Parts: C-alpha cells; structure tokens; sequence
C-alpha cells in the first residue's frame, strides 16, 4: 500500500492521499527560522533554538498532530466549510481531493472540492525570519460563487516548557494587539524588539481578526471546528494574557474560473510584519522569494548527481538524502515530531559525524558546525555530550563523557580541507569550552591522546559513560567499537601530519595506531564464531563470543573493524559474512543478535531494553552505511549493494502499512525481527544515518573522494553494472565522471584518463570554472 | 448565569448543565493515590510525586480537558454511543440530560438519554491505591436495550517530562499485557513490582479489550469518537511500545426497567488488580468503600460546624472551605490543571501557612507537615524555598532564599502544639536539611534569629530574593511584609516562652519585638495618604507613598501591620480605611493600587507585568483574609463581612459568565479593575487563601481560638447578628458555643458561662469526651 509518490522531475514528493497512518513531515528554512510541517499542516515553527524560541505551539504524542498552520475555506452561501490541509477540518476523502508536495524547503498543498480550487504554498523565504504561506483560491465551478479564508496559528509562549507546564506564570505572559491586517503578538517578558514579538499577517485588508484562541475556536470545540470558521466571521478578539492565535479573515467573491491569490505571512520581530505583508501584496516578490528556494537547492544538488542502473539510488542521491543530510547538520537534532523539548544545540558524536556529510555543497555550515564542536571540547581532549554552540559563541566532568564523542570529528576536520583546500584551518586558534586556546591541529591531536590514555590493561578503548551505543556503558568496561574510531580517526591524521609534513607525530601517531590494531586483533577476535566482539566488560567478561546465549554478533564492532582499516581482508569478509547471516533482514541489518533478554549492568542498559527495539536487537539505521563502507573495502560492491537497497526509504514506498514512516526519508531504528511490529520505522529526518548513508554511497559505492593533494575515483558497484556516470564539483572546478564496467568486475581501476589523457592516480585540482571530463575503466 | 447550585444536605455541589466555561475540578484521594478530576471526567491520577509518578495523562491548557477517565455507553442496535460524562462524545444537550455531583473525595456523573440512565461514581477508596469507577445502568425504557460499555484511560509513561517530551525514550518504556478483566500496564524500566505497574480492570468478564491506544481511538479520530466505540468492539490490542490505554468492554442486554451495576478501577501494583476487581464483584464491598470515604469528611466536618445569619459562610466553612484548606495540606499545590509539571514537592512558605488551618480536624497531617518543613530547613535558619519531602524522610544558598519563608512556621507551630497540647513536641529532635539536628524550639529560634540578622540600617528586614510576594525582589532592599512578620512570630515565640518557662527567651525576644515595631512606627508609616508603605528599595527609596503616581497603596503591609499585633488602634483603622477606600471592589481587596506601569528593578518584577494581572493590581486572594483579620482586630465585624462576602465564591454562583471559575472555591487571583476580565478568578483549589479563610473566619470573625492554656471565645461579627452557635472539638472534649449579642455590638464579651458556671477568660480543657455548654453574651 502507497499513499504517494516521488516527482524525479520537479524533486518532489506527491502524497495523492492524507490518510497516511502517520504525520509526514518536511523542513521549512534555510538560515533561522526554521517550521516542522505534516502533510495535514501540523507543525510548528522555531527561531534558532527550539527550546527557547518556539513560534507556535504544538501538542505531541497525540492521535491528531496539533496546532499547525492552517487555512480554513467557507463557502459563504452554504455555511460549509473545510482546510486547504485535510486535516483539520478533514472533509470526506469521498467528497474532497487532497494532493501534497513536499519539496525541498517547501510544501504544497491542494484540496478540489465541490467547486473550488485551492492551493497553499508553505516556505520560510530567505532573508527574512518568516513563513510565508502563498494562497491560491480559484472557482472551479459555472456559478458566481463567495468564499471567505481564516488563517489560524496559535502562538507559543517561547519557552517549550511554558507551553508544556508553569501556565499559573504563562498564561499571563503574553498579549495580542491588532492593525490593519497585521495581529502582533507580545511575549511581555521578553524585551527585546526582535526575539520578543511575533505576529501573523495578511497581505488582503482583512474583514474581521481573531487574537484570542478561545473565542476563534470557541467553548468546547477545537481546530477540527472553529467557532469563527463555523459562523463566517471571527470576533476581533486581542488581549493581553491566556491563549493567543493569529487568525485573519476575509470574504472573496468569485466569478465562474475566477482566481485569486494572497498570502499570509507568519513571523519575528515588530516591523516586519507591516513591512511584508506589503511587500507580497505584489505576488512577484512572493515567486521570485520562491525562485530563491529553488536555487538555494538547484545549486546544492548540481554539485553531485548521479546516473546509474539503480533508480533509487539515484533518486536518493539526487535530492532526497543530501537533503536530509544537509538538514540535520543545518537545524541540528532536536527539533521534529519525535524531539520536542528538552535536549537542545547539539550532540557532539551526532553533529561531529554529520559534518562529514555535505562539505562539498554547503561548506560555510559545515565549517560554522566544525567551529562549534571545537568550541564545545575541553582541554582534556573529550567534547561536552550536549551543549548549546550560542554558549561559545563570540562543562561536564569525566563522568559524563563519552567516549567516542570527540573521535568523529577527526576524520571530519580532514574531510573538510580536503574539501574545501583550506589548508590554513589547521593554523586557526580556538578556545577550549573550559578555557585556554590551541590551534585546530592541537584540538585534534588532544581528541587523540585522550583516547589513547583512557584504554584498559589490555589496550582497548574504555567504554566510559558509552560509546556510540548510548546503551552500551562499561564505564570501566571496554569498548571494541571505540578502539576501531580511535584506529580510523589515526589513520586520517596520520595521513594528515605527513601532508603537513610533520614528521614527529607521524611518527608520533603511527606507533600509536600500531599499538591500536595489534591490541584489536590480539584480543577482539572470536576465531570460533568469526568475527569481533563487542567488547568487554569491565570484569574482563568479553562481550559478543560464539558461546553465549545473547548478544553474540555486534554490527558495530565488525563494520568499524573494517572501515577503520584496522581487520585484514581475511577476517573482514568473515566478520561480515556473520554480519550478513545473522543480522541481515529485508529492512536492513540488525545492531545485534540474539537480543538481550537478561538484564546485566556490566554490559549496560542495553540488556533493560524491550528486544527488538532501540539498542537491543532492531535495525538501527545508523550503523548500516558502516557495513556498505566495509564492503567496499572488501571489494563485495553486490553484498554493499543488498544492503543499501533493504534500507533504501525509496524501495518502500508501497510497504507504508508495514513501515510507517516517510518513504523519502531514513529513520532512526526499525522494529526488529523480535518485536510483532517488525519492519515498523520510527524516528525520521533527525538521523545520522542519513548523512552517513550519502557519506556512504558517493564516496565509497561511487568512489568519489576529494584528497588533500587530488580527487580519487575507486568505485565498488554490482558486478552486473555496466557503468554510471557522476557530476562532481570540487574546489570551483567540475569532474564529468564516467565509469566504464565491460568486463564486469566490482572493484578495481584499470586505467583513469582526464581530458583525454592517461593519467595515474588521484586528479590534481584543476582550475577554477574549469570543466573536466574523467574517464574511468574498472577491469 | 449558574451552571449549578449547593446541596447543603448531601455536601455536594450540584453542576446541572456540563457547558461550564471552564473545567470545574473535584480532588479524590486522602492517602497517597490522588486524582484531579472535572465535570467532565477530564483529568489524571498520580501517586504520590504528581511530577515522577503521574498515572494517567493530560494535555492541559487546550480548549479540552483531555484526556481523562471516561465510560463510552453504546446502543449496541442502532449503533450509537455516548459516555456517562458529557465530553468528550458531547453528545447534544438537547438530547441528553447530564448532572455532576462533586462531593468531598468523590465525584458522581450521571446521564439520562434516549431511555437509558446511567451513573458513575469516581473515588479513591481509603486503604488502596487505586480509583474505584462504580457504574450503574439502568434500562428506563419500555422496550429490551442491548447496551455495551467501554473504558478509556491513557498510560502515563510516570515522568511527566516523558509523557510531554523525549518521546525517542519514552515511546519504548512501557508496555501492556492482558489477563481476564485485567489490563496490565508495565512500566518496562521501574523495576518495583509495585510503583512500576499500573493497571485498569473491571469487575465484569470483558467481550473484548484494547491496551493500546492507536487501536481503540484508531486512526484519525480521538477520545470523542473512539473507533473501538463505534464498530461496537475492541481489537483486543496488547503489546509493548507506543502509546498504552485501558479499554474494558461488556456488552449488556437490559429488560424494561432493568438495572446492572458493575465498577472499573484503576490502580498501581502487581497483584493488586486481580484482587480489587475480585473484591468489588460484590457491590456491597464498593458500598462499604464509599461510606468510608463519607465517615473521612464527616468525622472532620463535625469537629468545627458553625450556624449564622450568613448562609454563604456557613455553607463554606462547613464544608467547602475546609475541605480546599485540607486539600492543600494533604496534596500540597503541585497537582492541578493549572500546575501541570515542573515545580513538586513543597513550597515552604505556602505549606508553612496551610499547616495552621485544620489542626484540628487533621493533626496527624498537620504533624506531618511541620515535622517535613522542620527537616526543610537548613541551620542558618531560613527555608529550602522548594523542595521534597520524601529527600529527607528518614540545599540552596542565600541568594535563593525567600526572606519570609521560615517566618511562617512559627505561628503553625504554635498553633499545632495549642490545638493538640502535644507540648512535648518543641522537645523533638529534628536534623537541618544541611547536616546537624536541634529541637522543634531551636529551630524556631534559629529561623527569628535569621530575621533579626537580615535586616537594613533601619532595622527593617530585607526582602532578599522576594518576600510573600514573589514579583518583589529588593535583595538588599526592605520589606514592610517581612518585618510584620517577624513581629507576628515574636509575639507567638513570646507567648510560647512565656508558657514554657523560658524566662531568658522572653526577655531576648520581647526586646528583639520592641525593636521591630519601633523600627517599623518610625520608618514605614506615610502620614500624608495614612497607611503603611510597602517597603523600601536598596537605594533607601520608599515604595508605597502617598506621592508617588503608582502602587501607593498594598494590601500585605497594611493588613499584616494590624494582624501582627504591631501597628496600634489608630494607625490600624486608618490604614485599613485606605485599603477599603481604594483596594476594595465587588470581587474583593486589590494587593496594590494604582497599578504599576514603569518598569522599575529597584521595586521588583511586579513592574513588569500586565496592569490588574497576578501580583501588579490583580485581586490576590490570598492578602484578602489577612484584611478580615485585621478588621476583627480593629473591632468592626461589619467591616470584615464585607470583606468576607465579597470574595466568598459562594455568592457568585450565579455570575459564572464573569468568574469562570468554581463557585465552591477560592482561586489564586481574579483579574483586577485595570484589566477588560475584570472579574474572572483564576486558579482554584491549590491557594494558601483558603487555608486563610478559613483560619481567619473560625479564629477570628467566629473568634474561637485554642491556646497552651485554655479555649477563647471572643468574636467580631456584624452588629447586625442577633447572635450564631459553633461546635467545637478540641483536645477530644466538644464546646457547644452559643454567642448572643442583645445589645447589637460587633466585640466584645460581658460574659462567658461554662456549663452553667461564669467564668473569667480561657476556657481550661475538659476531660475527654466531655461534652460542655458555652455561653457567651457580647457586650
Ligand atoms: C507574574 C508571575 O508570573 N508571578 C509568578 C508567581 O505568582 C509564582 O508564585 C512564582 C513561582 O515561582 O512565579 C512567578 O513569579
Ligand atoms: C533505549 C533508549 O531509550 N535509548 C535512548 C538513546 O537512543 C538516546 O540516544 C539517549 C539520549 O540521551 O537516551 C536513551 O539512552
Ligand atoms: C540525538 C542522539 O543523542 N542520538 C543518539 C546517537 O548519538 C547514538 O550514537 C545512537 C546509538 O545509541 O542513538 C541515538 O539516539
Ligand atoms: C505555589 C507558589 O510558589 N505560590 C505563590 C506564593 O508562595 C506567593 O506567596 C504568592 C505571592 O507572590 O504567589 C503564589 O503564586
Ligand atoms: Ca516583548
Ligand atoms: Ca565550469
Ligand atoms: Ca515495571
Ligand atoms: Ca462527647
């Protein structure tokens, strides 16, 4: 069962349907405002940080996801009434035709019933700190026919806890003052000019406002039925304290095929509002805000599009998942459906990780999350788990820290130079979170020696409060999976000091990783099952062996052995082969199996958990671009393949009464083969896997990786490809890739020409706004 | 405009028509288990910590009190359902005919549509954990009925920061399982059996039932039109994960005239569940259970009962307002559908207060409560402004310390140990939240000797973070409040030393009196407006004077100088004149006037908020009964009764379109003059003002006050009374009080008989069980 579609052509995704069996969302802004929209409008929006600037209210965890961001339609003969949205007013999917288009910082949405036409464009233009919502009415019908649109948003108090609880202060925090189409909303406690006004506006002169919600919904009745809405007029209601909204009215009359169009503006700050609902009252400056939107994207994903046999890859690749990737590194992780207050900034390892994602198309954010995270690190080495980057903008102990946190961000800092050629970064001063200074290359070289000082008698990286499995705290214990990032992340600045030609921590470091794999494959071996263990706890009880019950196979430890570069090819294959049989599902690949079901604080919180779900035993998304890198280390491009295409929203998008969520979006875990939901996704958008899974397949199934000296072109793909072709732009200059498959093989350069000439190795950089075509033959 | 009206036979408030513009709650639970519950069945339990143990949820602050505890009837040949409450099936009140019956720990909802009666009574049985739904249905109709019922309850996920957020951990904590009649709620990470288990039974054998709540409500649809409910059945749904509910559905066939009675409970624990649904199969147990939960209120009601010429008063006092006042103590003011979250335990001044009004009907939780704040205080002597209770059952600094706090327990103290004679209780020994122990009369020298310390150069106590007001932060500043507060507490310290001997502590504290009110006569009376200033900023600049162009006049210091006992006859009446002259409106005595406009740091937060709202020019309960205590103290009866009336909520049962609020009990605040609600009362059952009212009319209009000695009858009444008769219990002997004023006075007594005999002042305490005739003639 499908309830949708996706639009290669205008990269969006078609919803022909409302009744989906749960909210599918999409992100609107690019800078800082930012609106979390359903496919039924519900939603709401922020300023910068959800916690604290929230704009509109939003209850979560419900049956209805409300409020949101609605526009109600009446017929002004009849009385009837309903939403340009489904929901809320959810008019009989007999009588009304509902279409949705999420688009990339962008939604549409239309509803044809009985006569009238109606599209709603939601879309935070850039440059301003508003939503602008483009209203498109047009009469269908052989009758003179008269409409009246209300608009409706009901204004938060700011502070997600405010809206959440403490209303005995709340309710009497804010008020509503009213001119020509323009309700300006006060949070009375904040001063500032800016932070401390929002407002919802019309570019029509409006017939009648609503400022309170009570008396535009009205006594026992809800956003389903308006009271204002159902009696055609609102009751010019604005106040200061209890519950604000934004509604603006107005009564249209329309000739047979007459159309009009208007538009609603929700925003920040006084003046504005004045100012804009002027400004769109000419509906060419709302089209060209419009055609910004459309290039801010057209511009990103030109920077890397591929061709291949694989439609949903492409698809994917194209658009959707660099979109996805760009999002979380952009507007970080806590802000959807599923996070809703509480955390707030940003997670170290979460944003240390997605950073590595999408240099190559937004290298300013990337750069700007980059500086966070070196700011958020102590001086100790270790990175604060959680922290707001506005805190360092010009501390927790040793018990809070975990400890691959500031390990990611290694192999990200190259990725980022490589990228870009900003080789002088590494020079930069910036401050620890508790104080002094030091140099990018120092910070980097503190990330390392922590790790290298906290690891057991044995050698293995200590699991501290956790490592990348928040359920996974050995404190004491010791993590395979930390060693394996500690590996990885050495092997990226050895590469680096000998680039500098900083010969001592070449040597330095070297030894270090040296001491790293010997202690990994000393003592994380399983030769009797074949593969890595988890690790061990902090007994010395190894975690992950053939001869136990539960948790026998880790996808962590055995993907990391082989993306770090640490396992030989040997014992790669094998640790993956166990990986594929006892992990893989058609949803994609396990964490773990047997799941736990005996709870032991020696191995951690993992074993408390139901089995099947999060950490024990499910499909957690994340991992899985690990086992796609590992394979093509191995040379396996079709076991790589198998898996991306099991996790691959894309292929699901006619399984939705098994999956669930967004089939264009990847998710945080997937009900695994313990729980009766198997196959269920839950958490989408906010996932590292989506960075990780883009990291995946451009630079290691397609093979296209920048370089400190070059650009490497090593494809991993299905034996049975005959080929696909890549556009890559890198550092100013633009590679027309073209690979060649004719002897069908999986991996392996036979010969590389650049501009019609042999050349061996990695493709010096060529001149800015140059075009190079870059013919590779696998043989 | 009424929406009910006062059964003084049943003790009930009778609620006639369900469309109140306001959810109007009722509290069940004496012990641990305790329910907020409305008209409307909307509402949640919790056990214990409402903030760690919710049991159910609750989307406050929305245009529906949902969700809550409801019973869907459903007319299994025609389809068509309704619930025994009016929300949230709604059905039309033209159609059915709804009645509420709130009574003192229980709450009765009853239904009469199409030939079907129907009634459920909720309440927490003394001795379980557990809410009781005892449901009867009656056929009314000439024709066989096939009636079926369902139950509804959403699962609390017990942290109410999981049920509102971090929804990515909470989603996967719980889960349901079913046995006959009985459906478990596990709380996955809460090891104890008992606090870790939730449960809904029935006592009937279900046809079918529904643990999770995406099936019962179902798709696109919520508590109004469950699916289940409409399709005449449930999916018999249980798993673990995602949202979890309690649905128990029989099907019922009914002759004409038939009735069947059957219950619901909803409870804690393993074990518990399968028992209790045993236990009430026969109703004469739930019977048993009920008439319990009445003996609870008569017992405490009896103890003071008061006959007048005032029906409002009496009716309140009797009743009402004793009953709110004990709730406040028992349930402290963390759990309403105003306080949703955040804030729990106790508010050390708020307790500190409450304490002192039903020692004689509660001592037990009076002890209690004076023994957790005794704990919650640290050596220096002030008050843990908010804290926990349970942290201390066998720390902030000073710049979070509330400068009247600790003040207040002195007074209760006092008070306790005169009500119960328990004398050997200022001899316990009892440990400082910071470390160390001293007894109850240490501590309370230690909190007196806080006061003396904290004060300006002259001699005036300082506000610190705030005093009773909250919004009037003058750190280094002074507060007229505080220091009338500490004289109040002097003068009970006196009495106390006084009594016990304690020569030394007479002389130090009377001398450290002598200096308070020397201080406060000479710098805190204005002679210009005739009244007591507020107090003054940490510049030396006076607030509160006849000069300045706002808050000239304040409730809190005029009427504590007069209730402490500090300010003479003279200045006392003409203070209190300028509190009536321009604090007093038809819905009772503004805290401030004219109402602050500047923003002003130096006077406190109270200049940042909305003129005529909470602290700035808001009628604030609370400060009102000081004012009739005051009065009484001045000798003009009439006065106070004006006072009195004026506030009784009672009196405004029919001007609800302007309250909002509960007729049967005193709120928080009522918007003042300078806002357009003028008139609407905001958040009721949870206010120190009851406690207060409640104190003051019994202890001072009704002038019946026990002592370390003796019982004293001295009353101020209006002139008017020809006289009034109070029952009172005290120290397990019974004084039947008859007061006659043939000479129409206000106070003042001629004579005073004790069975028959004259006597002089103080009543000595009788023998146990003596029941004594008391004859007291003003004059
Ligand atoms: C105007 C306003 O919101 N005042 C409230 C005050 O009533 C409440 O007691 C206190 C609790 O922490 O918070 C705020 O100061
Ligand atoms: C099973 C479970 O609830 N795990 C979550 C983990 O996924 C999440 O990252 C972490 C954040 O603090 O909280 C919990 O450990
Ligand atoms: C936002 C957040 O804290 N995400 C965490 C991620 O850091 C962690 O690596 C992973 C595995 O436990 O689980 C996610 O829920
Ligand atoms: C529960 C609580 O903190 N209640 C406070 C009370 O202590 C304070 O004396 C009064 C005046 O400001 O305002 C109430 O809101
Ligand atoms: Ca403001
Ligand atoms: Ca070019
Ligand atoms: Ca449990
Ligand atoms: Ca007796």
């Amino acid at each position: 069962m499908k309830y949708g579609y996706f639009d290669n052509d205008n990269r969006e995704y078609v919803i022909t349907r409302p009744d989906v069996p749960a909210p599918w969302t999409n992100y609107l802004g690019t800078e800082k405002f930012c609106t979390v929209i359903s496919h039924n409008a519900g939603g709401y929006s922020f300023y910068n940080s959800p916690e604290y600037n929230r704009v509109t209210k939003f209850r979560p965890n419900a049956t209805f996801d409300r409020p949101g961001h609605y526009v109600y339609l009446r017929d002004d003969d009849s009385g009837d009434y309903w939403s340009i949205s489904w929901q809320p007013v959810a008019k009989s999917l007999d009588e009304a035709q509902y279409q949705i288009r999420h688009g990339l910082s962008y939604s549409k949405f239309q509803c044809d019933y009985n006569g009238i036409h109606a599209r709603k464009t939601l879309f935070v233009p850039k440059g301003e700190d508003a939503e602008i919502w483009d209203v498109v009415i047009k009469n269908t019908s052989d009758q003179v026919r008269t409409i009246s649109a209300f608009s409706f948003v009901e204004f938060s108090f700011s502070h997600i806890q405010s809206d959440n609880q403490n209303h005995q202060m709340s309710l009497y925090s804010a008020g509503t003052a009213y001119r020509p189409g323009l309700i300006e909303y006060d949070l009375y406690y904040n001063t500032d000019d800016f932070e401390g006004f929002y407002y919802l506006a019309s570019t029509f002169d409006p017939d009648s406002y609503d400022g309170q919600r009570d008396r535009f919904l009205g006594l026992y009745r809800d956003e389903a039925n308006p009271l204002a809405v159902e009696q055609g007029r609102c009751s010019n209601s604005a106040q200061t304290c209890y519950n604000h909204c934004g509604s603006l009215h107005k009564q249209f009359t329309l000739q047979p095929g007459e159309e009009i169009r208007f538009a609603y503006i929700l925003g920040i700050g006084k003046g504005n509002g004045e100012r804009l609902r002027e400004h769109y009252q000419d509906v060419a400056n709302i089209d060209a805000a419009f055609a910004a939107i459309k290039a801010h994207w057209d511009e990103r994903c030109a920077k890397f599009q591929v061709k291949s046999p694989n439609q949903g890859l492409d698809t994917m690749i194209n658009a959707w998942t660099l979109y996805q990737a760009e999002t979380c590194v952009v507007w970080s992780r806590f802000a959807s459906f599923i996070e809703v207050g509480g955390r707030t900034g940003l997670g170290y390892r979460d944003t240390a990780q997605d950073a590595i994602s999408v240099p190559h198309a937004n290298p300013e954010m990337t750069r700007k999350r980059i500086v966070d995270l070196l700011r958020g690190q102590v001086k100790a080495g270790y990175g604060l788990h959680l922290f707001d980057p506005d805190w360092f903008d010009p501390i927790h102990g040793i018990k809070d820290t975990c400890s691959d946190d500031h390990l990611w961000l290694i192999p990200t800092i190259c990725k980022y130079v490589m990228e870009t050629g900003e080789t002088s970064f590494f020079d930069q001063m910036i401050p620890y979170a508790d104080g002094g200074e030091a140099s990018v290359y120092e910070h980097m070289k503190a990330a390392l020696d922590f790790s290298a000082e906290y690891v057991g008698q044995t050698g293995i990286c200590k699991g501290l409060r956790a490592d990348w499995n928040d359920c996974l705290n050995l404190g004491g214990g010791e993590s395979s999976m930390v060693s394996f990032l500690h590996f990885w992340a050495l092997q990226e600045f050895i590469d680096l000091a000998k680039f500098l030609g900083k010969d001592q921590d070449v040597n330095t470091y070297t030894e270090m990783a040296a001491n790293v794999r010997e202690a990994c494959e000393t003592h994380l071996w399983d030769d009797e099952g074949g593969w890595y263990i988890r690790g061990l706890t902090k007994n010395g009880d190894k975690i992950g062996t053939a001869q136990q019950q539960e948790g026998r196979v880790h996808l962590e430890s055995n993907t990391l052995a082989v993306l770090s570069g640490l396992a030989s090819q040997e014992r790669g294959e094998q640790a993956m082969d166990a990986v594929d049989e006892h992990l893989f599902s058609p949803y994609g690949l396990h964490l773990n199996a047997p799941s736990f079901s005996t709870p032991n604080d020696d191995i951690g919180f993992v074993t408390r958990v139901y089995q099947g779900v999060k950490e024990n035993g499910a499909i957690f998304s994340h991992p899985n671009p690990w086992a796609w890198v590992a394979e093509t280390k191995l040379g396996r491009g079709d076991r790589a393949m198998k898996f991306y295409d099991a996790l691959n929203p894309y292929n699901q998008n006619d399984i939705i009464e098994k999956r669930i969520a967004e089939p264009y979006s990847y998710v945080q875990f997937i009900m695994g083969r313990d729980h009766q939901d198997h196959g269920r996704a839950n958490h989408p958008w906010l996932t590292g896997t989506s960075g990780w899974a883009y990291f995946a397949v451009t630079n290691y199934i397609l093979g296209v990786q920048s370089g400190f000296t070059g650009l490497s072109v090593d494809p991993c793909i299905p034996s049975d490809w005959p080929g696909f072709e890549v556009t890559r732009q890198w550092r100013g200059a633009t590679y027309h890739i073209q690979v060649e498959n004719p002897d069908h093989v999986s991996k392996g350069v036979k010969s590389i020409t650049l501009n019609g000439a042999p050349i061996q190795g990695r493709i010096p950089p060529q001149a800015q706004g140059s075009d190079n075509q870059v013919v590779v033959v696998l043989g």
